[PDB]
């Protein structure tokens, strides 16, 4: 629902927890610290039916630049695997970008703290961090400018 509601759009869906809000949201804008701006954040509620938040998980995929894999103890790794994965090979004529997801690790939780097979989970995403003096390049290298708009390029064909 929406009352003639301007456009909006993410570039990112930050999958994480419901205890891990603030969390998420100070990726966000974090974020706008070095380019990709806030996106958003894909959280899963058992209060609602379940369709009353967000369209689908794929849906961040061709809406969505680069999905975000909030990777934290209080989150699901696997399922996201799972979920994106599914969206990913349900539609792979359109973005068949099945690298286009990114597995950020905040501060709140560790990699550590996920099962051995996270790495392997992630043996091929670019494992982005929000204490690391490097995640910066990281951000900047997946979430570039160049693509952020470039990739946007295709929504704002209704303004152009």
């Amino acid at each position: 629902m929406e009352s003639s509601s301007e456009q909006k759009f993410y570039n990112f869906v930050i999958l994480h927890a419901r205890a891990d809000e603030h969390i998420a949201l100070r990726v966000r804008e974090k974020l706008e610290a070095l380019g990709v701006p806030d996106g958003a954040t894909f959280c899963e509620d058992f209060q609602v039916h379940g369709r009353g938040e967000l369209s689908c998980l794929q849906d961040a995929i061709d809406h969505s630049a680069f999905i975000i894999l909030l990777l934290t103890s209080n989150f699901d790794c696997r399922l996201s695997l799972h979920q994106v994965n599914q969206a990913m090979m349900s539609n792979l004529t359109r973005q068949g970008s099945p690298d286009c997801v990114i597995p950020f690790l905040p501060l709140e939780s560790s990699p550590a703290q996920l099962s051995s097979d996270t790495a392997s989970l992630l043996s091929g995403l670019v494992r982005l961090d929000e204490h690391s003096q490097i995640f910066a390049r990281k951000v900047a290298n997946t979430f570039k400018p160049h693509r952020l708009q470039a990739r946007k390029a295709m929504w704002r064909k209704e303004q152009d």
